């Protein structure tokens, strides 16, 4: 049923309130989602001034319901099946030799808009680290992420590592532990094991005078044969 809501192009609103080592900030994002092509186009603004962390560390936090699930795997799309009531997405993100993010989000429909509302807390970061020091390159490599179900919580989980590019050419790992639980009571599809493949293009708007990120993202599911 919830799959019906994603047959067309859907407007997206993202709202994040963050706090990293006492440095508070807010991000607002708007764009559109095209789940038929697994395509996502967004622009994000730091509405409080200067973003105190690098934009690439926030990409995974800032709507997997827009992944392209092939016909052979619609009976396993948890993210759309929990719609329109939506789901809670929680994550811990451990940055190698540095601090952690802990995030809680609700993803749901508000009217005709898909809304992702996030609270983020950053803890134990080094003011000389790559994060608070803004020592990361402005990009994000393509990644694969393995999705498994947790029938004992009526949800799904995922663990995956992001390899962030550092300005000196080194790589800094960001280990993601993710849990999704539906907001409503109704039944949801729990899936067999599968993968989501993601490609990300980060860019800038030359007329934008605020701290910002333009994002083009493709997410496609695979790993189950009919």
């Amino acid at each position: 049923k919830g799959e019906e809501l994603f047959t067309g192009v859907v407007p997206i609103l993202v709202e994040l309130d963050g706090d990293v080592n006492g440095h508070k900030f807010s991000v607002r994002g708007e764009g559109e989602g095209d789940a038929t092509n697994g395509k996502l186009t967004m622009k994000f603004i730091c509405t409080t001034g200067k973003l105190p962390v690098p934009w690439p560390t926030l990409v995974t936090t800032l709507v997997l319901c827009f992944a392209r699930y092939p016909d052979h795997m619609k009976q396993h799309d948890f993210f759309k099946s929990a719609m329109p009531e939506g789901y809670v997405q929680e994550r811990t993100i451990s940055f190698e030799d540095d601090g952690y993010y802990k995030t809680r989000a609700e993803v749901k429909f508000e009217g005709d808009t898909l809304v992702n509302r996030i609270e983020l807390k950053g803890i134990d970061f080094k003011e000389d680290g790559n994060i608070l020091g803004h020592k990361l390159e402005y990009n994000l490599n393509s990644h694969n992420a393995y999705i498994t179900a947790d029938k004992q919580k009526n949800g799904i989980r995922s663990n995956f590592k992001i390899r962030l590019n550092v300005e000196d050419g080194s790589v800094q790992l960001a280990d993601h532990y993710q849990q999704n639980t539906p907001i409503g009571d109704g039944p949801v599809l729990l899936p067999d094991n599968h993968y989501l493949s993601t490609q990300n293009k980060l860019s800038k708007d030359p007329n934008e005078k605020r701290d910002h990120m333009v994002l083009l993202e493709f997410v496609t599911a695979s790993g189950i044969t009919l």
